[PDB]
């Protein structure tokens, strides 16, 4: 599981399962008394993809002085086993604040906060690239492995396939053009931090690195849609970023998602 | 995973890993653009312990009129699967509000509505018992079939016993005197909803049943400790209570949950 020397710390804390945005890799929240914990998990069948822990820990560490992110204190292999051990968040969970009616318009602009924020970033030497073609190889390997979602299959209800291949055949010829920017990967409500209206915190970051601009702005309109229903704020959002929606790349990223 | 017929609609929900206090079972929370569901499921592995979620189901009917509670919408057995679908609770999650300096008091007194709200349920026709001798067989259970948890061993930092057997043996032997209430049998502050200062809602109701009062009691203290390092609201909360510290009892029951 755990090297010792990790093991004997995290004992002083209380450790409780994963109650926050996380999912294939096993998570612990360790809870002391005076601060909290994050020990991250993931073994070797998940090695290289965008699952792995030590890609999260590569790129947490790059983001260092840029993004404001959690701080790396413990990472190790051990016994086929990639474990992270960070510090907490910084502020407030974004995520509890849109079950009310009077509140809509500055979530968005934590969107739009968020989105200039990462087409700030020198992408130069940045640690990953996640173009298409990357995650496309990416998950035909975990096809390949039944390293899927047999559960839920999102697609089944928004295109017409029965089986991930087919979904994945067609995305492979849809693949869209790229435009290279910071892309958070998997940007959700509930992994952005919120300190005093402004944007003080980011975690899952796992799949963090080059990536069209498009991917970000997809998962941004997607929570607008859910937490709150009118389609006004997703012009808004669109108007405070100036750029005109590019439809159809939008639709490619959510069906994307999908499959993972 | 799942039978057909639920297969076909838990796929118009968005449908994502669990995000919230829960721990062996497999827990999806479905996101609607109008309102959201929560699929939970445990196999057979642990069926009939206070893991399954048939027993959950059991207890969450029952309650119905009771406690504010989320309501059943599905339940199904399906390749030796005990699949529970229900709604969501009731309000806002009560563990968003103490990272701050003044707050604390609001909260003990939830925490001692929470505790009195169960010593008025009439646990006469209740459908499930806690005592420590059924708890003590289950986890007796788990042990043999190594279904427990090698990873955090709080245990090794509190007491001074290497292997769970041990730990074990020694709780079978202090094994204390029972007074039997309902019991929420895994009360953290993060199963509890508020809305408006006061308790409406209830959730993680698998351990819920007949069980030692003080049972419920050191779990409030223990959230106490952590959430708030002050020991003077310790004094509070069970002065709001009105009853004596039985000390001994109070760490008898945090050392249980330990092995869990």
């Amino acid at each position: 599981r755990i090297s010792p020397e990790l093991k004997k710390l995290i004992e002083k804390y209380r450790c409780v399962k994963d109650t926050e945005g996380m999912s294939p890799a096993k998570v612990y929240k360790l809870v002391g008394e005076n601060e909290n914990l994050y020990l991250k998990m993931t073994d070797s069948r998940y090695k290289g993809t965008t699952y792995d822990v030590e890609r999260e820990k590569d790129m947490m560490l790059w983001l260092e002085g840029k993004l404001p992110v959690p701080k790396v204190l413990h990472f190790e292999r051990h016994d086929g086993w990639s474990n992270l051990l960070m510090s907490e968040a910084d502020g407030v969970l974004c995520s509890e604040e849109y079950e009310d009616e009077q509140s809509p318009e500055k979530i968005i602009e934590l969107y739009a906060e968020c989105i200039r924020l990462f087409h700030s970033i020198d992408i130069s030497d940045c640690p990953y690239t996640n173009s298409l073609d990357s995650r496309l190889a990416e998950l035909d390997y975990l096809l390949n492995n039944d390293l899927a979602d047999v559960d839920c299959e999102n697609w089944e209800e928004d295109t017409p396939f029965k089986d991930p291949r087919e979904l994945y055949d067609f995305l492979k010829t849809e693949k869209p053009e790229e435009e290279l920017v910071f892309s958070h990967g998997d940007l959700g409500d509930s992994n952005i931090f919120v300190k005093d209206g402004k944007v003080s915190g980011f975690i899952d970051l796992g799949r963090s690195g080059r990536a069209d601009k498009w991917y970000d702005i997809a998962f941004c309109v997607r929570s607008i849609r859910e937490d709150i229903g009118e389609e006004q704020y997703v012009e808004l959002f669109f108007d405070l970023l100036g750029i005109k929606p590019d439809w159809e790349k939008i639709k490619y990223y959510i069906l994307l998602d999908e499959l993972f």
